[PDB]
């Protein structure tokens, strides 16, 4: 009635599972009572006590046994009777899964040993006293991640006699970046502090010029968050033998972010409308989606980069992977490996905007994850690219990663994961080209500094900004970056255009244009300026072409264009200034307010094109959080959540959000309706449990407007 | 209240089924004149007919599809015929070819071809050859870097006020494949006899059995049957890929191997072993790739079942049809599932016996997979060629998936850091056997090693025949080797894994000698299983050998010990002694699973010295063949009867015998059953066949039942010109 020829032991790919072991293997009475028995097991598991200190532990929301991979901790057993080292034989078991092996690593039998070796799982008796062992039980820093069972076997000379089931001694396993033979081994502790024991984050999002920053909950630590990144694991059927390894882990893992079908955490969009969930901009941090996506078991609506980007932080971060979110700004998605991003000109200089159907993100965010990399050269371990945002790779629409930041900045994008996708997000030229009405192309310009501008991430210990643009390229016009390009270019990296004619403007005409920062609802200017650093005169026509963008760069409109006919004398400067009036824009804004400039000129002597892009972002007032009462954990305290609508229009199905880990557990309310320039209150009665600098932080979202934050720095105290 | 797509501007083109409307003219901004005064098209020949030069120098002609066929890098000749003469003065025209809904020029979905004086290699273009009446003759070459596919073809006629362009017409429609012919194409093979096998041959030979008894049996490809080439654009179709990157090689072979072995209701064969197979067709069944791809276009879903011959089949006609050269390869004593782990463990008891609830990992008999002929320009100089791609899927560094490509250079050498999955195709051919004493206290102690067992062989059919081709030198050094061993370092250092040390197994105190035969048996007859101890040293011992025989899948998966021996040998100084075990039919008869595979351990433990000797080895029973008969003229067109005979081997009742014919270009895949079949009883198929391919061709059978099954035979056949 059917044969398992496949293979002979089913897959033992869920943690959630388990077998039962036998309290009793005996091999026949041939032909008890005096061998010894368990009573009771001890393992210091109080938060405050040792071994949760000592491994890091101690801010999880859980009341089992939690501790670090290759890092000693202490238990005792008790016995019916004292135990004697002449006669007795026991050990102690750790079990995961269905269908545990020994040599799979999922069946673990702890040797009692007089000396602990480096390395290698041992129970080390450091005390006898009456019926009692305390020992000191090392794991290998190699240790598979996950929830263990634990029993101990009392070895007869006719069989095992083993401590029947007990979820009270159930052991988490996690990673170590404290230990020297982990593989993510982080040797500094202030990295530790932030990477892995941080669960407040700063997401930068905006444009280059106008940095903006809202606060993101990682939560790792809350209630029910550390089963549910078991889950996840589960969820995508991943084999236990691979928890241990961070690559794997990595990998799996971030391909579970991204929802395809009713598999993956999160189902991505942007509509702008987000009808049967939750608009992106309207999440505060992971906890909230996580819990979601354990209880409903299915993709939770809506997400976005920089969401995929908190959640899957989380994950890493709860499991002990040292991780840190980065934004890049200009960001070439979706590059396919090319080096090049087209812009189609109209032969009298305007952009072509039906030819031109690429676009640059005002920013994009990734991970990324600290890890040894034993699967290639010497050199390549640190912080390693891992991008949840699908794009083309060579394996189809995935996330892309774990890619070594060491490849990245040296060329070196022969070694694995998807690594020339990521050279390209950061490295692109612009490439200007004018499609001419009988069909022939022609190359007019190449931008090479206006993709991957800067990258940046939180500081340690702050929530400033902290460039790491140089981690991921060598500075422009240095001998290593030309180099590292060249790499590249021969380990798959393309370059579709050949542009040598190109970039030697005989002009010496300079060109550039800035915009003023705004305000929602407000005016502003745009200057542009104009170098003549030749002895000759001449005569040029500009073309301004303004859009209302997504934060992707994917325009929706065209709301102001505009022509210059500028004459510029030999050794001269001219400014000329447009003025932007807000009912221009309004009414047609997108979320996030970004707008798009294109200034490009034509140099009617000369025949040379000169372009320049820039993007804006209005700025939109914050959300006012005011606290009322004494601060001190266990005991109330009031906060209140003030949004004042700046648009004078009525804003409708206002949803507003709170959420801080370790004072409240994520809360929303909704507003019917807000009248145009009025102010609406939130009142919530909080009772933190965690003391130190906490924060607490809010979003607002609406029918029409949305991605508007505030966030506030509270100080609690113990008892 | 809006609707706006913000991830991208243009959704992605990844389906060639779909279609874009071009408009038939397309004019921009104000006028005022007539239009009649510019080029018409009346008629488009592409000269496309089997026997004309197109398809035949572009090694097309043997596909049946009746549409142009040409193969990118490479020429070809059209013919417009216009309304009145074209004037190079004053006329300007292009042709133009299109794929998907969304085609972009720089995506390389939308290309213009422009009229040029010259040909420029590697690039697009079209040069006129010849100018008569109305008319005009083109020669066309394509980008060796062209996207593989269905393009349809229009022909644009600029004005000053835009474009005036031919309308839809779906008999231009023109398929662009990989060309093996093309130096500048990624699968440029230089040689046409590898060209012919590896891309044209439409049957092939794949070897299964066990290393001391290699068993053959014919698959037809069929790459160039009605259908095929259509079924294998809608795999990719399937899957989503990219219209954008199936040109490269690579990605094509990355995402079509993945689409295989069917994940819930995405893919093409649904993998099952167990023996059973209720409500599908049994993976022995199957002849040949066509069946299952034409089942799987028009059901649209996966087909049940398959194993791993059966995916190699199926992906090697799959990149055949497209152009890219492919060959299935065997490796005998394969070690699957190992997750990058250099060593497979055998567990044994105190006294020497095999622990057989400890051992649970299995050596396969053999293992088939595929190579792809191609350069790797992701990759270091040097790392082209063949490269591993095996789409029978176990754990790699993303889950449970096929692996590959893996240049088979880089395995060779140990570079395993290289794309894609290389440890784990590396460890499939060179794992150590590990045998490990369970003591009863708990503790593990490693008693011997073996590191000649696993990828003992690796075969591919041969060039123009259906010999085998030892390829084992390709994925190997000699062993004992210097580049063996620092093949092996360099594995260890990216990646690859040995768990236990073997530096004590230093154990090597073989001053004594063991080794055992199995005869080759038929099915039903009792055999011999020879064991020969050799004392190489003045010493005099006694030993205790034990005998394990089971019954197991192709895989080595065991599912019952039909016998079970011991033996106390004494052996004097520098003699050899010999004991022979007869295995009656009796023993195994009515509990063996398909494949007729039988595995032995032959364990023995040296009372003196306390050494371990270890060996295994399998069997597999031969069963008799399929007999082909043909009576005819044998000439394409006219008809040929094919008589197939098969004679039940069993003294029990065949129940529910299906038996299947096959052989491309004389005959689509076909099945008969057959209520039971009495014991020792001989049935008859008899068909009428009108083949339509001339030369060496060959006819496929194979039988499978309720109890019995993987039993083939096959007939070379010559039909003939007229």
């Amino acid at each position: 009635t059917a044969f398992g020829g496949r293979r002979a032991v089913p897959p033992n790919n869920s943690n959630a599972a388990e077998d039962d072991l036998p309290t009793v293997e005996l091999q026949g009475v041939v032909p008890l009572q005096e061998f010894l028995n368990v009573t009771s097991v001890h393992l210091f598991k109080e938060r405050w006590d040792t071994n949760k200190v000592d491994h890091h532990t101690d801010k999880y929301e859980n009341n089992k046994l939690i501790v670090r991979r290759g890092q000693s901790f202490y238990v005792q057993i008790d016995f019916s009777r004292p135990y004697d080292p002449r006669r007795d034989l026991f050990r102690v078991e750790y079990v995961i899964g269905r269908y545990p092996q020994e040599n799979k690593g999922t069946y673990i039998p702890v040797p009692i040993v007089s000396e602990l070796q480096s390395g290698k799982w041992g129970a080390k008796i450091v005390m006898r006293e009456d019926r009692s062992v305390r020992l000191s039980i090392q794991s290998s820093p190699k240790c598979i991640v996950g929830k263990f069972r634990m029993y101990v076997a009392v070895w007869t000379p006719y069989g095992v006699l083993r401590t029947s089931r007990n979820p009270e001694t159930d052991t988490y396993i996690l990673f170590n970046p404290w230990c020297e033979d982990d593989a993510v081994y982080l040797d500094n502790e202030k990295e530790r502090e932030e990477y892995v024991l941080n669960d407040i984050g700063v997401i930068f999002y905006g444009e280059v010029n106008d940095i903006k920053t809202r606060s993101w909950s990682y939560g790792q630590f809350e209630d029910g968050i550390l089963d549910t990144c078991l889950y996840v694991m589960d969820r995508a059927q991943m084999d236990l033998s691979g928890r241990g390894n961070p690559i794997k882990v990595s990998r799996v893992g971030s391909a579970m972010v991204n929802a395809k079908d009713d598999e993956g955490v999160l189902v991505g969009s942007w509509d702008n409308i987000y009808a049967y969930g939750v608009p992106p901009s309207a999440w505060t941090g992971s906890v909230d989606i996580l819990l979601e996506y354990r209880s409903s078991e299915n993709p939770v609506r809506y997400g976005q980069c920089w969401v995929f980007a908190g959640v899957f932080n989380t994950f890493l971060r709860c499991l002990g992977i040292p991780a840190r979110i980065v934004t890049n700004y200009f960001s070439a998605h979706d590059n396919d490996a090319n080096l090049q991003m087209d812009i189609f000109l109209e032969e009298d200089g305007n952009v072509n905007s039906k030819l031109t159907k690429d676009s640059v993100w005002n920013y994009h965010c990734w991970n990324e994850a600290w890890m040894t990399r034993p699967d290639l050269p010497v050199g390549f371990g640190g912080w390693q690219a891992v991008d949840s945002t699908p794009q083309e790779n060579s394996d189809g629409m995935y996330r892309c990663g774990p890619a070594s930041v060491q490849a990245i900045k040296h060329g070196h994008v022969c070694f694995q994961f998807d690594a020339p996708f990521v050279f390209a997000e950061v490295n692109s030229d612009l490439i200007y080209i004018t499609a001419k009405k009988d069909g022939t192309h022609v190359v007019e310009n190449v931008d090479a500094t206006h993709i991957g501008k800067l990258i940046v991430t939180k500081q340690i210990g702050g929530d400033g900004m902290m460039d790491i643009t140089d981690t991921y390229k060598f500075q422009e016009g240095q001998e290593e970056e030309r180099l590292a390009l060249e790499t590249a270019l021969m380990y798959g990296a393309k370059k579709p255009l050949n542009t040598e004619g190109v970039m030697k403007s005989r002009s010496n005409v300079d060109m550039d244009f800035e915009v003023e920062n705004a305000v929602l609802g407000k005016d502003f200017k745009l200057s542009i300026t104009f170098r003549n650093n030749s002895h000759n005169r001449y005569t040029i026509t500009a073309y301004l072409s303004a859009n209302i963008t997504f934060y992707t760069g994917v325009p929706k409109a065209e709301f102001k264009k505009e022509t210059f006919d500028v004459t510029l004398e030999p050794l001269s400067f001219k400014k000329e200034a447009v003025l932007i009036q807000a009912g221009e824009y309004m009414g047609q804004l997108l979320e996030q307010a970004s707008l798009h400039f294109f200034v490009t000129a034509r140099i009617n002597e000369t025949r040379d094109v000169l372009a320049k892009q820039k993007s804006t972002v209005l700025t939109i007032p914050e959300i006012i959080i005011k606290v009322r009462g004494t601060q001190v954990v266990g005991s109330d305290m009031t906060v209140t959540v003030e949004f004042t609508n700046p648009l004078k229009e009525t804003l409708r199905n206002v949803w507003v959000h709170l959420d801080g880990p370790g004072v409240t557990r994520p809360m929303k309310k909704m507003f019917r309706e807000i009248r145009p320039n009025s102010t609406v209150q939130w009142e919530e009665v909080c009772r933190p449990w965690v003391s130190g600098h906490r924060k607490l932080i809010a979003s607002m979202s609406s029918d029409s407007l949305r991605h508007v934050y505030g966030e506030l720095d509270v100080q609690i105290q113990r008892r």
